[PDB]
């Protein structure tokens, strides 16, 4: 039709830039790369997703990525499969927190002067504390680093000081690193350490990024968490967009034409024209952006090569863009059809609550409230671990679980009866 | 409305009392803590969740506990991370059952002379065994420790004797244990080992509790479980409370003056008042006892600093308290509403019945008659494990399996014809 | 009533009687012997669980059965825990099977020419092998031990020979399997090898049985299996049950009148009657036969106390028996109510055997043909792997699985529709 | 019946022809042969279900499979259990692509000039690299070996070249490969690299083939794969098939009378009639092909010993032949009676596709498209694993996730209430 086909070309042509860079080779390179670092034992036996002490970090990061990182095909530029090279270096930056950050109260004093907390976007510690100006032992602010808020496992994080670029060979960074132990660089105090570097290979065209993150809360211990994305960083390779770039003119115009002399009265049909519109704008953008990144990053690294070249930024803005793609396109194919729990609700977080507080906590599970409505909406599917509601307080786990299963049942079998007809 | 805004004012301040003493920094502390001595490995590779003999209980005991705890910022009050502080010393008592605590049968004689129990607030060891007197072998009652009832796995305990206070540096503990090693503390007879300490931080004012069970029953073996227990201790942190102590005496007002001239016929509203009503006064006596006991104990450590501050009884009655809390809390939740089975229940005992005798060894599911409501009530959910009910006899297993699912399948299905119309 | 109060009084003392002897403590005491000898590493780490070649057999059988029995309260019984003490030894009974068993194909001779074969009641050795007559070597007779015929993992077995009655020492017991290594005692074509003793404790008064069967069968290998029953051996223990013996003769004298004068039609509730009668002599007889036996093997032991006690033949007698008490007992209560599927099983059967030809091999579930009623009725509850499914042939084992499950729905669907009015 | 007892005759003789060579003795043999090789460690622990990298490939094939070949009853044909015979050598084709296949992007120039690529029927390398002719580093075209297409995991392959026949011996294989690592033969741009041979028993009559994979991608890394098949080979064994024979020219005529004068309209099952009787002589054509090439495999090995003798493709012929007996066996049990979804499909695999782009990596699940629906349409029984869709992107994979299981109950829930009637 005159109306309905345009939109099947609309459809074809945003299926087919969305798919214009989807590497088909992208999530074996996810699992070389994740289970190179991540899953990799130490001369001790520690990997990245088993790792809790601090005196162990150091040895995760001089045995399995100081002896898992530098290669000598292979020239200098330290390929780390021999298939994939590594651009720039590595580096280290970490936030902290300061010694007055709150007081303890009054029955204890005299043994627990020092008192840390919980991370903030306040109360970190903008003051150099080791014996020497080398970088690593001074603070630097969020605007001359660029880096954007990390958000980890606990709480946000922001754009901190105390980084070390790593030099490049496999002497140098263990002369780095061990002179670093004795400095103590990583201090009773500390909230995030990071270690962030990505590699690139020619075959498949595919840059992939790897931040690593080993927090340390305000209770103690460290709680890993990775993050490792992969895209293709480049785009004939681009002559499929400029018909793409000239739907957004089509559609937004066949909106407004209609919204113009529009009635008084304005369907969510509407607002699905408008969520897919308004992210074709945001997508069409990150091109420019991308192309004028990308060469400065290169351009930054072929003279001076002993520097990080900071692809998390645009990474993790890639992310979301193919992100938003996905969420688009999703919209777009449903958008092809152009052609009572008030008594329930209220309860259900009730028993979150209830399982919030009985099962604080005892259970990874269960553990902030949105936790509790995703462990409590699982337990009507039927992915559930009784091993460790039964394993809390061996009284009201199961009283708490009896009645709330014997709860969903009675509510999902309430509405029909009444509605069947 | 004069009477329904009021009960959303009491909902909440009883919301943000409870939430007045709720860490979000808590369960990590939990993760920390457990994992840092339960799962630790020792030198010839032991965990407390996989101890299970006892000549191996005396390596838990001396590796992953021993240097595991002394630590040497750092000081000389064992900060056991660097981060949370070790408050008092552990303490390790022992409950024994007596040799003639019932008779073998006549049969076995000659060989078999000394005939221990399962373990009973009977049948005990009122009696000195060891060397001399150095408390670690002479019994103590019940009221001269004032531990409360333990409930392990079996069946409950007492506040039992032949406890030991353990000194506080490395080469010390190590000195007392060895030692008590060639005097065989632990005898063949045994039926509850525990040990007790707890850790507190100032950086988020949280006390934790660490119970550790080890307990010998009559069969042999050890068969662990452990009790760790994390909260406030430590309450402007009260002026939100004072608020709250008027709602007690304005609702019990409103309760008897329609009980005093009730009619002669009193619906489960009623209850659902009382309930809610009469936690609160157990509620707010628990903080006067706490506010006495945190006090008395931190006055009993600054003096004579190598002693057992008992934390585990208010430790266990506040987490009971915050308990009740969540359950008075989730029944004013459930109170915001104020604006046939016969042949089915004797049929599912006796198929409970039949699995408990059935599958009485073998599985540690499937063990008491209760674990046979549990057990055959997730079989009603999905979470079964029928290569251990096939593992078992492979005759009846799949027997007792095929037509009791197919007996829920058929009570689940004849209510609803009838009930549709 | 008349007629109903007599059997709840024969409920109760039916209950009560098979409840005299369900020891609440036997479970863990099945823990502690199952993994006592069956979850052991040795030294090289072979566990019985995870036996499969046959040169690990003879570590097994020397390190965590031979370093895990012999200890030296402590006398010179053998208490292998110090709380349950080893009656008589153990023995190793060999079934093996003969050389022209059957004959190979033509088109493979002059290198394959000893031929061994499944095992059946047929085709075994009543031959000597080894050099002189010491036991271990010789045939003997299903009747010269009485073994019953042991159910294993494959197919039944029968009362084999070339058994070796252990010694009762560490030295003993070594320098005896250790020459009978370079006897090649467990030569090419062997198809069980068991290993039997018992242990019991005075604490609880349970005899339990192991049995230990390492299996080799005609294609290599070695697929373990185990067989461990505790039960009580013996038995105020013995006055409740004269009161149960009346009840037999009291019912089969009312079920007879209302038989003698029967009329000419005989329900389902008769032989209701009959299966809960019948058991009943069944039941009773056994305790005669314990009583005589349990005495023997005693008498057997005092002196001459270097044999192996049989418990193994009374044990699974005993565990049939009180299987039967549970199964006799869930039939009286069921009795205490006496106040198209055509074409879904031929298609059912149809993709069970289709299962089996495709997935033959390559996955121990879907197996023979019964498995391929278990796994593919567990499939429609919702236990099962699809990773090995799609692990077997990647194109018609996702065929198979899609279409059987929407066949499923179909036919769950199908016959509500007509039956709902 | 005169129409019906002739098929069940036709039924119990395709019963009886597809069980003829239907060894219940298989799974077993595939479980020692599978968990021989594949989980057998290292010295430095490596497996081959747990392989990653490449210079552990090369202590794979040096210790857990050429100290588990060659055993030294026992003569000189290398029984691997001492019950199964290693008839011919293994041998080790490996296939290559070219320098030149893809050119890099302009951006990445002067240090990554080297570009291999993903694996396709092009690409590949038709060129010899090593020093000297040893036919292990010359390549050989697709039918100077005769090897059929094999299928991995990522893509299809070819018959290619490289490959090196092995010796017999334990000194002269780890002489063949230690000498074969200095030349590198496993260079930077390899796809697969094969091993395959066979065992065959007398015992029970069974070849089995074992296919070994270790495909380095154009990613990097190594993610392997195993092909165990296990079959007669051989079939009074062949009497029974004689009478199978007349069943084809039974029915196609009597099909093929009612299509010579059929009318102008042909129901599916004629097409039924058609599946199982075509596939019948494709059946009855693989008897001849295996009695001319067992008997040439046999005849090329009893003179000239050291040769691979090439079973794997008659074996894959094999399998997909008792694949097609199996398949045929099913439409004949279904062939015994003959006595909206359009707004749910493209939203369905709209939620694939949406699943597919946001799980693009980090999961090994969801991670081509069909995979997008095999997960997918599995979350709709139960098996999901949660803790990878929240540990993905931790925004929209719950986000995903809720609102597809509400969509998929309310899809379940609208077709039924209008069609109840
Ligand atoms: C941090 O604590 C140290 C003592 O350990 C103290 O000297 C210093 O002044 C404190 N600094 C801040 C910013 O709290
Ligand atoms: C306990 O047993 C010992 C022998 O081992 C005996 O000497 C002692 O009298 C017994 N004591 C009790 C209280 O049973
Ligand atoms: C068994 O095989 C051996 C050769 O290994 C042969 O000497 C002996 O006669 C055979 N015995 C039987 C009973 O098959
Ligand atoms: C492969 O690469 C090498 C350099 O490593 C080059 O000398 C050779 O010519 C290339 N061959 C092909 C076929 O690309």
């Amino acid at each position: 039709l005159r109306e309905l086909l345009v939109y099947i070309v609309f459809l074809v042509d945003i299926c087919l830039l969305t798919y214009g860079m989807t590497s088909s080779s992208a999530y074996y390179y996810t699992k070389v790369m994740s289970e190179l670092f991540l899953h990799t034992p130490s001369d001790t036996g520690v990997s990245f997703q088993a790792i809790s002490s601090m005196a162990d970090f150091w040895d995760f990061a001089q045995g399995p990525l100081l002896d898992s990182l530098y290669w000598t095909g292979h020239g200098s530029h330290s390929f780390i499969y021999y298939e994939n090279m590594l651009l720039g270096v590595p580096r280290l930056r970490q936030l902290k927190v300061r010694n007055d950050s709150c007081v303890v109260h009054e029955d204890f004093r005299e043994d627990i002067l020092s008192c840390y907390d919980v991370y903030s976007p306040d109360k970190e510690e903008q003051l150099p504390f080791g014996p020497f100006n080398g970088t690593a032992w001074t603070y630097h602010s969020q605007d001359e680093l660029g880096g954007f808020s990390h958000w980890g496992r606990l709480t946000s994080y922001s754009g901190g000081g105390y980084y070390l670029d790593l030099p490049g060979s496999r002497q140098g960074s263990a002369e780095a690193l061990r002179a670093l132990q004795e400095g103590l660089w990583l201090d009773r105090g500390t909230r995030v350490v990071f270690i962030d570097f990505s590699v690139y290979n020619a075959n498949i065209n595919l840059f992939c990024v790897l931040r690593l993150v080993v927090e340390f809360p305000a209770t103690g211990g460290a709680i890993p968490s990775w993050q490792i994305r992969t895209v293709k960083l480049i785009r004939f390779i681009v002559g499929c967009e400029v018909i793409f770039c000239v739907f957004i003119f089509y559609y937004v115009v066949e909106e407004i034409l209609e919204l113009h002399i529009h009635r008084l009265r304005y369907s969510i049909w509407n607002i699905l024209d408008l969520v897919v519109i308004l992210l074709s704008i945001v997508a069409v953008g990150f091109h420019i952006f991308r192309t004028l990144e990308v060469n400065r990053l290169m351009g930054k690294l072929l003279q001076q090569p002993n520097t990080y070249a900071d692809f998390e930024f645009l990474a993790f803005w890639q992310t979301q863009y193919n992100n938003m793609n996905a969420v688009n396109l999703f919209f777009a194919w449903i958008k092809i059809f152009k052609y009572f729990a008030v008594m329930f609700f209220i309860v259900f977080f009730a028993y979150a609550q209830l399982g919030y507080l009985l099962f604080g906590t005892q259970v990874e599970n269960f553990s902030t409230f949105i936790k509790c409505i995703f462990t409590q909406f699982r337990i009507i599917l039927g992915d559930f671990d009784y091993n460790a509601i039964d394993n809390a307080n061996r009284i009201l786990g199961p009283a708490y679980f009896v009645t709330y299963v014997f709860f969903v049942f009675f509510v999902l079998l309430n509405m029909f009866l009444a509605i069947i007809n």
